[PDB]
């Protein structure tokens, strides 16, 4: 997260870190046994880490649970990042509490102008690299589809939305992918892609979760 703020320990209780020896992506806990992330985060050997604040320190609220399976969206295209969504099942159910908690799926798609909370452990620099070890947060509005398509000609599908600031300076970044965009208490986006980070006229692009609620619910019900 570039240009954000330190969330505070365990203030984003649905935020997870996906670990394969090291943190590589975020995710969102949507029930005691399932996480939503980005399809481009797929890899073998994922451990889901819940209750984290500093990802390099065991502070006392963590649960580390290996994935039993992952399900990349059937229509994910890794070249265009269309349908950049996957589901990860935990081998055992997490113990839910005030600091490890699921986030609700949306009932309706959120509108341009709505404020959202974007979070992650990714790079905090638009030029160069610095990883923060504690969770960073950014409040950002959803941008209009027209301004999103104008920013990224030929690249925005109906399964993506832009959020952030066209002036630059505040954005998600590398290492935040797969993490949450929460608006009015519902998971509306997944950190997906952007050109650089926090660049002028290059806002963050996010997977449009509301398009996937039926697929998420049906997949969970049979897996
Ligand atoms: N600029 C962004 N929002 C971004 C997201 C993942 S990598 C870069």
């Amino acid at each position: 997260i570039v240009g954000g703020y330190t969330c505070g320990a365990n203030t984003v209780p649905y935020q997870v870190s996906l670990n394969s020896g090291y943190h590589f992506c975020g995710g969102s806990l949507i029930n005691s046994q399932w996480v939503v992330s980005a399809a481009h985060c797929y890899k073998s050997g994922i451990q889901v880490r819940l209750g984290e604040d500093n990802i390099n320190v065991v502070e006392g609220n963590e649960q580390f649970i290996s994935a039993s399976k992952s399900i990349v969206h059937p229509s994910y295209n890794s070249n265009t990042l269309n349908n950049d969504i996957m589901l990860i099942k935990l081998k055992s159910a997490a113990s839910l509490n005030s600091r490890v908690a699921s986030i609700s799926l949306p009932t309706s798609c959120a509108s341009a102008g709505t404020q959202c909370l974007i979070s992650g452990w990714g790079n905090t620099k638009s030029s160069g690299t610095s990883y923060p070890d504690v969770l960073k947060c950014l409040k950002a509005p959803i941008l209009s589809d027209s301004s999103c398509k104008s920013a990224y000609p030929g690249q925005i599908t109906s399964n993506m939305f832009c959020a952030g600031y066209l002036e630059g300076g505040k954005d998600s970044c590398q290492g935040d992918s797969g993490g949450p965009v929460v608006c009015s208490g519902k998971l509306q986006g997944i950190v997906s892609w952007g050109s650089g980070c926090a660049q002028k006229n290059k806002p963050g692009v996010y997977t449009k979760v509301c398009n996937y609620v039926s697929w998420i619910k049906q997949t969970i019900a049979s897996n």
